[PDB]
């Protein structure tokens, strides 16, 4: 019915994959908050076969929940009742940092994943603003930032902020990560899960996330460790700025030979009569019933894996295994550490 007089925000999850999508829509969630405008809730995006697949908000996640955060509306809302009364086509334009080369602009169609996800709902944008020249850019909590944000795109002349990518920093804040309690699968992806678990893991199970695709190997090379800085999800397994400890490519990419000993050991610490592999390359699974051959238990694995039942089985393990460096890791460790009545506990390669 009403529409916010704040006005909106929609944006394009336009960097990375599903973890990296995950991370910077919390810092958007908070984002939107501060500013005090409903935020529509993003597509997210799956790239496939020639594809790029624009994955409906709720298809993944319970709008009811989510909605205990902070206002929102799901892209179909926006799409149905908002646009066509608060956006017409000559208000339509696009927001990002700072003007690039391909006339330097934001450029939020060109190529893949922005040119599709914008396609999706018909916006094609007339003009560009920038947001870059406010000083601490998204960053609502610097003092005096918010007010010049208001200042500069008044809800009058600008009803819907459209970014070109998230307005939220990458890797995520630590202070956001508890917004991740606000994002519940929906009750279809969680029967998905309750099932492969009552057919194929027998309770207590360690849940494990081997990530070993081929974009991995670049990864872990940023690994130095005499300046020690946080590498994307870093921060959930050694603290903000990494006050714990020390990054360490036996963190980011252990060998066989330590993945196969710490699921061993983790499979000791608790007493586990199963073990669940998520991965997006080889799930070791061989290897694994080989090791676990002598404790009389095995390593199961979906077939196909599919990332969000795995996501959901991972975070109702009695024990979760996970990729310290990895976004999609974090996931699971936030879900676990904020989603529950109280945290459930988590691992990774390579950390005591
Ligand atoms: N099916 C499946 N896919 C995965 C798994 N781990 C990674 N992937 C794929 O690889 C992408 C990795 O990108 P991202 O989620 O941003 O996480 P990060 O690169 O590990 O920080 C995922 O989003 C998936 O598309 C897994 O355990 N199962």
């Amino acid at each position: 019915e009403a529409t916010d007089p704040n006005g909106y925000i929609v944006f394009c999850p336009c960097m990375g994959r599903f973890g990296n999508q995950v991370d910077q829509f919390l810092g958007v969630l908070a984002f939107a908050k501060a500013l005090d405008r409903t935020l529509v809730l993003p597509n997210f995006i799956e790239f496939k076969h020639p594809e790029t697949k624009m994955i409906p908000f709720e298809f993944l996640f319970q709008v009811g929940t989510v909605a205990k955060y902070t206002r929102v509306v799901t892209m179909q809302e926006f799409t149905k009742k908002i646009m066509p009364t608060v956006w017409p086509p000559e208000k339509r334009k696009a927001f990002c940092w700072t003007p690039r080369q391909a006339e330097p602009g934001c450029h939020s169609k060109e190529g893949n994943p922005f040119g599709p996800y914008w396609d999706q709902i018909d916006v094609s944008f007339v003009g560009d603003e920038y947001f870059g020249d406010i000083p601490g850019g998204f960053d609502l909590n610097q003092m005096g930032s918010r007010k010049k944000w208001l200042e500069k795109f008044p809800s009058e002349e600008y009803p819907v902020l459209a970014f070109s990518s998230a307005p939220a920093p990458f890797p995520s804040k630590g202070k956001v990560w508890s917004i991740q309690k606000y994002l519940r699968w929906s009750s279809r992806i969680t029967e998905q899960a309750k099932k492969f678990i009552s057919a194929n893991l027998a309770k207590p199970f360690v849940a494990v996330h081997l990530r070993n695709d081929a974009d991995w190997v670049r990864v872990c090379e940023h690994i130095d460790t005499t300046t020690n800085r946080p590498l994307f999800a870093s921060e959930q397994c050694l603290g903000e700025g990494h006050h714990l400890g020390t990054l360490t490519k036996e963190i980011c990419s252990p060998s066989k030979q330590q993945i196969l000993e710490q699921i061993v050991e983790k499979v000791g610490s608790i007493g586990a009569k199963s073990v669940f592999v998520a991965s997006d390359k080889d799930h070791m699974i061989d290897e694994i019933n080989e090791a676990l051959k002598p404790y009389e238990i095995e390593a199961h694995r979906q077939e196909p894996d599919d990332m969000y039942t795995s996501l959901a089985i991972m975070g109702r393990a009695d024990l979760f295994v996970g990729n310290c460096v990895s976004t999609f890791s974090h996931i699971v460790k936030r879900e676990r550490d904020h989603a529950g009545q109280s945290p459930r506990p988590s691992a990774f390669f390579g950390i005591r």
